[PDB]
């Protein structure tokens, strides 16, 4: 029988409490929604691999414990839980399967505790893990109304006891106790655990209440990898997905004959050391069993390959050099190493690759008189050069004369052969050394391991090895055109791209199996739970091919773009705004097609219009709106600063001493931080402190009927700031800062408050709205707001006629723009994203460089005294120098990151210094730099480092078709609009601004006559008034 | 903008390694980082392409018949001869900009994402851009686009320069043959010389160099005993293995460091870039500038945008 | 390393442990270099501007 | 091309075929490697040996150049072969 497991297998990873935290682990789980075992245990009258859940519903135990092993024979040590009325029995012996066992001859543990068991049947959840030789057991108790087998719920299971059991589990069994031997029926539920990664929410209590099962879906995949239990609509990049290899091909030259290494190995003579013998063994198969088979040795010793992996390797050419050392110089012949036999007789490259075997041979070279046949020179000119042979049985001046002839005075021939005696050997005795010499994988290998070859593959991708040389991808027939002497082929990145087949000699280029981007688009997690995925660059027929989760691989809504391969939205005709970007002009959205649905569309650039452009056709519009627009301009950003010593070892002292060495890289660190911190409070003064006075409004608020009472500040608040200051300070939030600044991260407050950062927003809005743009130049020279805005209206070409004839209308306009600015700041949370993005990015560098403490940079620990503790002085101080070169490395990044953050930041600054020069200080000319439309005026407003621009712009509305002339010839001379555009109703012509339609009478003062009206194109023919 | 770069650390440190991607998981803090930097370096691309191009709400067309007044705008206009529905001096900018080792970067886990808007949306922006300048002026960015003819837009870009709108007038013909001449000149040397199109080459030229470099860190041995890890994993038993794979994810996660601290300052320059851009955007061809030597050198008239590989060339209509 | 000055280690050490020491000294200047050329590359930026 | 390495000796050859202009052409091919030998010899001078078919009178010619450790820039092409060198 089976059965599905919603969310049963959900336990407290750690005895350590937590409160409102979303916590990532990475541990053995019961994944969620799984295939687990309804078991019967019936009467007539189980694997335990990675960790066990155990469910059981029974009440009247009929489980009365468990059986746990890896034989259950005696032949390795049993564990055995027995459960009885009153207590529970735990053993641990050498149990021969009380009726259960037969005796136990060797006991090593027992333990007598509380029990762990405490139509209404209610489930005892029970976890058994084993972990580096400790048995933990999890449980949990609930009741239930039994309903059915495993409802919807979430419960985490408390640990109750770990024990230090250190014996083999592999298998384990359910006991069936009886009081005869009855008939009976019971039912429980067995699930297997796997290594996955969970998210934990905890409560106000510390109480695991949810859990997010990250590897199960996309939809919880990008959960897991934002840490939150809410996405917001979008594309978020997960895991990179990896088409898997289908087997393994091993192709090696066909050679069947055997390496006599053995000959080497029981030669009758070794050849003296000073005339060591060396030859090339190839063309043949190498093993290092029969080496042992044969004789054992006494030394194995070699670097940069490991005895065992070595039958896994072919080789290109090998030496074996054997010769007899005394017993004391078995240590002479590693590379570096110097002596009498190393400079005299023989020694081997630094950079040596190969393995050395030595063992005894005092039974088979020392003799009873003694052995002198091996002789050694200790005599020669200068030091012998690796791999060389000195074999000239001269004489040597040793002394200071010129020693010649047969010998001479204190000179001596290469020096006489040791005594060597069986017994006389006490650690001098003779041994055998046999050094293999070798490099390999850079010439076609001749000699190769006991694996055998096996059949080629291709068009998939396999694990494929060519004579040493392993690799995963797939196999294709070459076009390139190799030569009789190579073997390897390589690319730019040094990596190989064809391989040449040791048994065919065929080429095959080689290509890595298919692979790319991971890309998850989901609506709302409140609106809905389907999710399309994007395969980034990834051909559709291929992804079939790839058939971890494969729920929507189903296919069925399959659409193939330039981005890649988009399942689980249905492809559509019409083009709407798009809102969530995939890639190449394809954009998602989740709608109703009534049923709603994940779509993919072409993203249409907006409506489609055709201006109706004419020979003599203009259109000029006849009112106008007063839009009010915010714009966010981040100024500043927190004011960081970092001390060395606290965080990359905090109360150290030996830590300090080994530190204070990088001075020099501190005070660079120390000296980038003030410079940024000083940057931000010379952008805020740049930005807000441009008025040399403090400007006051007057107690009397009358300004024809603009309604400045949101943007003025309200004596009431203690902070003298506005509605819409305080509105635009509630929407940013602004402990972790504790654990911040406990680890050495500071925050240093800006020079200036809030307060005085408001009192100089409300200077610029009195200076704005009593003075005009005259306070930024010199002395504030005050001017009633209507006429200011009648000098707004004469800058973008409208006549300041059309303002006072419209005063009451355009104030109305203006209060209702703020009202809606009021709504729109209350009601949404998406107005101030720069300054909140801002905020969240300072926060999220601050966590990441907190978290990178955890990081070990390959030490034993992360935390130093730990290091101090667990380690020597000398270990301790060259895994702590480790420690702060990767800290300060962390360090270093983060002040790089913090150096151009401060840059955009400063950008961000310049442009807000000079908005407020050329938009608050003066009406700008520049168009779309002061608000979309004809710039008026603005208004700063503080917010959390930042400024809002109120950017005040007259847009145009109400247009008309209109007939014009270019110019109009009256008396025979062409006449030209002074400041304006000829238009006509139909019958007559009239002169109007460019902005406004206000018709006038064609006269002598608003035309001005240059030339005939021959050469001009399009004049037309009318009348001009005197 | 610049080519939207995206990096795998599992694929570019790991390759395929179990064992590497288990030493590797430990600095998952460093690689997030890595990726959220370059993630917004692409959404900054996309963002930049945004603010530069999509400055116009609806999609305009100019109509069937193009008289203008003796201006003929047809190298610039978009063809619809042509299945890409871009212009001659379009194609000419298009050709002139080149883009295998790009399939060793796609091997090696370094991809490029393709841009959200199509070469075809950004010449159908321009389009829109090039329409509503040549139909209704400066009005279409301020508003609702309002039509005029083009001598009437012409004599208003000659009042702003201080020059009396009856010169132009006066000298229409002699004006549209100078402007067609400029066009044909603008045409001679793009298709003669190779060095006209020299930034946003040398761009492309930086983008391959730092991926070509970033591939080329790969033979680095880092002080290992060699820069392949396969061979590395096939040679040695884990307890010096796994020191040796560090020391390697060390060297490697510095480089990938060092390329993506490099691609954010160059972002940083290539958004100054953009930003200007889109102000010339707003300032010469939204309207008409009076900045000396901002919208090209001499008294501005005009300017008209033309789409590029990741970039615009302005054509700076200047009175002299 | 065991000394700032690469002179003395060539003097008083045979070559594999002189490298060993040499290496560790050269990824130490180089990241130094590195550090210079990045600083230079944001007050570029800067200077630029 | 004779090397020898650490005990090790290492021949290179190649076969052109050219015509009667004059000694040493502008032609450029690389040698192709055929044999490494373990000779394990301190090695200083060497000499060349000639045959004669007596003693008949005849003249000869050869060229002998002296490898030095040099940096060169290698171009392949689409075949592999070395093409030209800097
Ligand atoms: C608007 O301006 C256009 C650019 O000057 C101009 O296009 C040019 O038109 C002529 C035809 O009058 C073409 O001349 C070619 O005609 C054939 C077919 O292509 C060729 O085989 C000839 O060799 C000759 O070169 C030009 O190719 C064409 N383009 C260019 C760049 O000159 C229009 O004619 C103008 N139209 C109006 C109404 O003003
Ligand atoms: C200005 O008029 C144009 C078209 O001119 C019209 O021509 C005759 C048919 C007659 O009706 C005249 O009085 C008109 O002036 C308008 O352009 C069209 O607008 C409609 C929407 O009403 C649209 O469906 C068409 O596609 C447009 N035609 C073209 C060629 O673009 C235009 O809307 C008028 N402007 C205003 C502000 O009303
Ligand atoms: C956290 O635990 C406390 C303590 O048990 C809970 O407080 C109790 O809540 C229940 C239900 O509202 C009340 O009947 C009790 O009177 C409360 N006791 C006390 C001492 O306050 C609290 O509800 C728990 N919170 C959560 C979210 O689980
Ligand atoms: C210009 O547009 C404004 C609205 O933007 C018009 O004002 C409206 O006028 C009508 C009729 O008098 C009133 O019912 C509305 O209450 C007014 N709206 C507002 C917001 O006050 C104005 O009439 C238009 N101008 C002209 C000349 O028609
Ligand atoms: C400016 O607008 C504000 C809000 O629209 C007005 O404030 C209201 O004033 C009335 C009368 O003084 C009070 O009864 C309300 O409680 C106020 N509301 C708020 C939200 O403050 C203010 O009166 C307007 N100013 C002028 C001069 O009309
Ligand atoms: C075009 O505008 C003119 C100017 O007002 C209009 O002419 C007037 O029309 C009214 C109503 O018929 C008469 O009372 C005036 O005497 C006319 N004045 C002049 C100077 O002619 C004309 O009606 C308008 N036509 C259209 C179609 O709008
Ligand atoms: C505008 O009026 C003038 C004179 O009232 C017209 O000029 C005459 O045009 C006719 C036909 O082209 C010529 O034969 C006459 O010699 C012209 N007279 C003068 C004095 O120049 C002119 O044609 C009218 N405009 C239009 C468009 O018809
Ligand atoms: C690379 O090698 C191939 C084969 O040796 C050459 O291909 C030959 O090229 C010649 C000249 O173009 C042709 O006449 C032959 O028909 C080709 N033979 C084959 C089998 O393809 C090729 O030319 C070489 N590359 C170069 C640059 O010379
Ligand atoms: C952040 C956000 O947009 N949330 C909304 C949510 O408030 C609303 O209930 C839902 C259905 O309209 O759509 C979504
Ligand atoms: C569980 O797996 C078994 C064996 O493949 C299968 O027979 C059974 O149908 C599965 N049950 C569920 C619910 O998946
Ligand atoms: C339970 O078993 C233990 C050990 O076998 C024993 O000491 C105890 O007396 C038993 N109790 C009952 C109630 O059976
Ligand atoms: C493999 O065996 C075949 C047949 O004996 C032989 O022709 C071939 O040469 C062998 N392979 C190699 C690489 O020599
Ligand atoms: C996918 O492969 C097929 C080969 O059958 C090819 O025709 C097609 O163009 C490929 N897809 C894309 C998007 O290039
Ligand atoms: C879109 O229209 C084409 C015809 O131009 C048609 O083949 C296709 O089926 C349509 N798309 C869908 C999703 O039906
Ligand atoms: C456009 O204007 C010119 C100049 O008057 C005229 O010659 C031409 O006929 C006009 N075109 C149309 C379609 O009215
Ligand atoms: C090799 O021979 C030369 C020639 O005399 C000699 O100087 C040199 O010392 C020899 N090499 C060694 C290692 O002795």
């Amino acid at each position: 029988a089976y059965t599905n497991s919603f969310t049963r297998g959900v336990y407290y990873p750690d005895k350590v409490f937590r409160s409102s935290v979303l916590h990532s682990t990475q541990d053995l789980f019961l994944p969620f929604f799984s295939n687990v075992t309804w078991f019967h245990a019936i009467h007539v009258s189980l694997p335990f691999n990675d960790g066990v859940y155990f469910a059981s519903t029974e009440k009247s135990n009929i489980i009365r414990g468990w059986i746990f092993g890896t034989t259950l024979d005696s032949k390795t040590q049993s564990l055995l839980i027995v459960n009885n009325a009153t207590n529970v029995v735990i053993k641990v012996c050498e149990f021969q399967f009380f009726r259960v066992y037969s005796s136990a001859n060797n006991c090593t543990f027992e333990y007598v505790s509380q029990p762990f068991l405490m139509n209404f049947k209610n489930l005892r959840e029970f976890v058994f893990k084993n972990i580096d030789g400790y048995f933990k057991i999890y449980s949990k108790h609930t009741p239930i109304n039994l309903v059915r087998d495993l409802p919807q719920g979430f419960s985490a299971l408390e640990p109750l006891v770990d024990l230090p059991i250190g014996i083999n589990i592999t298998r384990f069994q359910t006991l069936l106790a009886l009081h005869g031997w009855t008939a009976g029926a019971a039912a429980y539920y067995v699930g297997y655990l796997q290594p996955r990664t969970f998210l934990l929410k905890y409560n106000e209590n510390g109480t695991i209440t949810d859990a997010v099962d990250c590897a199960l879906d996309p939809l919880s995949e990008t959960k897991c990898t934002l840490k939150s239990f809410t996405v917001e609509k979008g594309i978020y990049q997960t895991s990179n997905f990896r088409v898997q290899p289908t087997e393994s091909i091993v192709r090696f030259p066909n050679i069947t004959n055997l390496c006599p290494f053995g000959e080497v190995f029981n030669a009758t003579r070794f050849a003296s050391v000073y005339a060591w013998n060396r030859k090339r063994i190839s063309n043949c198969v190498a093993d290092y069993s029969v080496l042992y088979n044969s004789a054992s040795f006494s030394t194995f010793k070699c670097y940069g390959v490991s005895p065992t992996k070595l039958n896994d390797l072919c080789f290109t050419n090998v030496y074996a050099d054997s010769f007899v050392i005394r017993g004391d110089e078995v240590r002479q012949i590693a590379p570096g190493q110097t002596g009498k036999i190393a400079d005299y007789n023989y020694k081997l490259p630094d950079d040596f690759t190969g393995c050395v075997i030595a063992w005894n041979s005092n039974n088979l070279d020392s003799k009873v008189g003694g052995n002198y046949n091996y002789l050694y020179r200790l005599f020669r000119k200068s030091n012998l050069k690796p791999f060389e042979r000195d074999i000239s049985t001269e004489i040597y001046q040793a002394g200071s004369t010129p020693c010649n002839g047969v010998e001479g005075f204190n000179c001596y021939f290469p020096l006489q052969s040791y005594g060597f005696q069986p017994t006389n050997g006490v650690g001098y005795q003779p041994y055998r050394v046999v050094v293999l010499s070798f490099e390999l994988l850079h010439a076609p290998a001749t000699v190769c391991g006991p694996k055998k070859s096996t059949n080629l593959v291709k068009n998939k991708c396999v694990n494929f090895n060519f004579n040493g040389l392993t690799g995963t991808g797939v196999l294709t027939e070459s076009n390139k055109k190799f030569l009789p002497f190579q073997q390897f082929g390589r690319d730019i990145a040094d990596t190989t791209d064809a391989v040449r087949d040791p048994q065919t000699l065929e080429i095959l280029d080689i290509t890595p199996c298919s692979f790319g981007g991971v890309s998850v688009i989901t609506p709302g997690t409140n609106t809905s739970n389907q999710v399309a995925v994007l395969y980034q660059d990834v051909n559709c027929t291929e992804v079939p091919v790839a058939i971890t989760w494969r729920v929507y691989s189903t296919g069925s809504n399959v659409f193939q773009t330039r981005a890649g391969c988009l399942i689980g939205a249905e492809h559509v005709n019409n083009s709407y705004e798009c809102d969530i970007p995939i890639g190449a002009g394809i954009c998602a959205s989740y709608q109703t097609q009534a049923s709603q649905s994940i779509i993919a569309y072409t993203m249409s650039l907006g409506a489609e219009n055709s201006v109706a452009y004419s020979n003599n056709s203009i259109a000029i519009p006849t009112n106008f709106t007063i839009s009010v627009t915010t714009e966010i301009l981040p100024v500043s950003m927190t004011k960081t600063s970092v001390d060395c010593t606290m965080y990359i070892c905090g109360d150290s002292t030996e830590c300090s001493n080994l530190l204070l060495q990088y001075g020099s890289f501190c005070t660079q660190l120390n000296r980038a931080l003030t410079g940024i911190a000083v940057e931000q409070d010379k952008n805020t003064q740049e930005v807000f402190a441009q008025v040399k006075q403090i400007y006051k409004t007057p107690p009397i608020k009358d300004f024809g009927g603009f309604n400045f009472s949101q943007i003025l500040p309200d004596p009431s608040k203690p902070s003298k700031r506005s509605f819409i200051e305080d509105l635009l300070f509630n929407k940013v939030t602004l402990d972790l800062i504790c654990a911040q600044k406990f680890n050495g991260l500071t925050v240093l407050p800006p020079l200036l408050t809030d307060e005085m950062i408001a009192q100089y927003t409300s200077a610029l809005l009195a200076g704005t709205i009593t003075s005009g743009w005259t306070f930024g130049a010199g002395a504030a020279l005050q001017i009633p707001f209507a006429m200011q805005m009648a000098y707004r209206f004469n800058g973008i070409g409208v006549t300041q006629n059309v303002l006072y004839e419209n005063q009451k209308l355009i104030a109305n306009q203006f209060n209702s723009a703020i009202g809606k600015i009021q709504d729109s700041l209350s009601s949404t949370a998406s107005a101030l994203g720069k300054l909140q993005d801002v905020v969240n990015q300072n926060a999220q560098a601050l966590n990441t460089l907190v978290k990178q403490l955890s990081s070990n940079f390959g030490a034993i620990s992360s935390v130093l005294n730990d290091i101090l503790s667990r380690l020597d002085p000398p270990e301790a101080e060259v895994q702590i120098d480790r420690l702060i070169t990767g800290r300060l490395q962390s360090l270093q990044t983060y002040v790089t990151q913090q150096l151009i953050r401060a840059a955009e930041i400063r950008a961000s600054a310049n442009l807000a210094a000079t908005k407020m020069s050329e938009c608050v200080l003066g009406q700008s000319k520049r168009v779309d730099f002061c608000g979309k439309g004809y710039h008026l005026m603005s208004f700063p407003q503080s917010a959390p480092h930042g400024v809002v621009f109120l950017h005040v712009t007259y847009v145009p509305a109400q247009e008309k078709n209109f007939t014009t002339a270019p110019a109009i010839c009256h008396d025979g001379k062409a006449h030209f609009p002074r400041e304006g555009v000829f238009v006509s109703n139909g019958t007559h012509w009239f002169v109007t601004q460019r902005n406004f339609y206000e018709p006038q009478i064609i006269t002598t003062d608003n035309t001005f006559v240059s030339g005939n009206c021959d050469v001009v194109i399009g004049i037309v023919n009318n009348t001009v008034y005197d």
